[PDB]
């Protein structure tokens, strides 16, 4: 039976290489963790293939293509996307998500100590820049949004896109360590972000609410499939405890 | 085009007789609102129907037959059903749900100032009586369960269960007010009862993570269309207005 193509991207802690190496030997995570154990309750075999364009995915607004693992879903060229691949409306008219496996929302990652308390604050000036992942569900959030705020802050990234708009988490990071720049990312790696660097800190709430789900092309059957494993696997208490294998840290006062 | 038929249970703020009435102008509730902002989004009409045995659903142990809102997508009596309906794995093997459009976790109901502040706490004592609604997804998860504390909780419920598993929501919560009882339910819904009566509580954390989706038959063309709704719904932050609509009370100390 045909071995599975799995799209996937590097993502501390949920994809990343091992340090020390051949095939899918050479990667540990998070989400590799649950694809072997999807594997072994679904009963394929797969291929780990690296994204080739470094993207998560977004549709080009004047010739509507795709990039990134969403593109390689729509060509059906992968099986699988396994990775922090968020689940959104504009995705699933594409492409088909297994349920989720993890929850997470857009916030915010900055310096500690400062007055910033929210993207309100954020969006009522501009000598703190913000920005995000290029082609990315939270750069798509802000360019799809009739929020006000959000609104204000996408006209604010899309006037300094070369500039705010950043091609990694890894980037947007470093970013905020080097510069006057606040970064919107997804909460779940800002989490993993503030337990390591205790220069950094999430500022506000959730702005939205969504999970991280397996991709498919869509009306694939594996889709069903994979929610029904995850599914127990939530239940039975594994996914708990494969967050805490990854997302640990020396802490911080 | 045919008028959907939809399935659905009395459970506040969820779903309610309006006070004061006839067809669907009968009901109000969080999900009589989301069932119709998904009619008017996707445009169809539809027909609220209650469950006719008063039950979300289970699987009978002797002769495998379904009961409840579940059973009644697994025989397309209903083409939806939109209510609190949770998300588990027993069911996604049978019928089909959108993508959530509400998170929960199970947790324990309990009246205040009490030393107990665990499901663990319950186990390990029997003074306190403890049970779940019958036929409800908490019910199936102990039943279920292989995790020590929560295996030892479904054999204290299952050797009482003519006194402990009660038929509804509103008995269990009657049952720790009139009684030395705790009430494993939903987290949802124990928000909406504890900013209501001020002499009950959340004892301990959530016991496990999911959702509520709206359920179709299993292959269903609607539970893509519903999920890419309420995605859109959520990403609009309509879902979060939504619930503060239905979460209203007057609070407590
Ligand atoms: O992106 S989803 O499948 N649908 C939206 N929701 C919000 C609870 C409405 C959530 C919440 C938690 C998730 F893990 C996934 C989702
Ligand atoms: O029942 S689900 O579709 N899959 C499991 N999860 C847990 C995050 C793993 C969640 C979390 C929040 C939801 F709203 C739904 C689900
Ligand atoms: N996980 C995101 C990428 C990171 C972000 O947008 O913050 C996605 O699925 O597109
Ligand atoms: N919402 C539950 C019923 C209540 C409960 O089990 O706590 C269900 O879908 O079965
Ligand atoms: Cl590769
Ligand atoms: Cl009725
Ligand atoms: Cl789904
Ligand atoms: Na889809
Ligand atoms: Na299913």
């Amino acid at each position: 039976n045909r071995s599975l193509i799995v799209t996937t991207i590097l993502e501390e802690p949920y994809v990343l290489f091992k340090k020390s190496l051949y095939g899918n030997d050479r990667f540990e995570g998070y989400c590799i963790d649950l694809l072997r154990e999807l594997s072994t309750i679904l009963g394929f075999t797969y291929e780990i293939r690296l994204v080739e364009d470094g993207k998560y995915g977004a549709q080009d607004d004047v010739n509507g293509q795709w990039n990134g693992m969403v593109r390689e879903l729509i060509d059906h060229k992968a099986d699988l996307a396994v990775a922090p691949l968020a689940i959104t409306y504009v995705r699933e008219k594409v492409i088909d998500f297994s349920k989720p496996f993890m929850t997470l929302g857009i916030s915010i990652l900055y310096r500690k100590g400062t007055p910033i308390d929210s993207a309100d604050d954020l969006a009522k000036q501009t000598k703190i820049e913000y920005g995000a992942v290029e082609d990315g569900a939270t750069m798509t959030f802000f360019k799809k949004s009739k929020i006000s705020t959000y609104d204000k802050m996408w006209a604010f990234m899309s006037s300094r896109r070369q500039s705010v708009l950043v091609k990694s988490n890894e980037e947007g990071i470093q970013r905020v360590l080097t510069s006057d720049y606040a970064f919107l990312m997804e909460s779940t790696t800002i989490e993993f972000v503030t337990q390591r660097n205790c220069n950094l800190t999430q500022i506000g709430g959730l702005i939205d609410s969504k999970g991280y789900g397996v991709g498919t092309p869509m009306g694939s059957p594996y889709r069903d499939k994979i929610t029904i494993a995850i599914l127990q696997l939530q239940e039975e208490g594994k996914l708990h405890m494969m967050k805490e294998k990854w997302w640990r840290g020396n802490g911080c006062p």
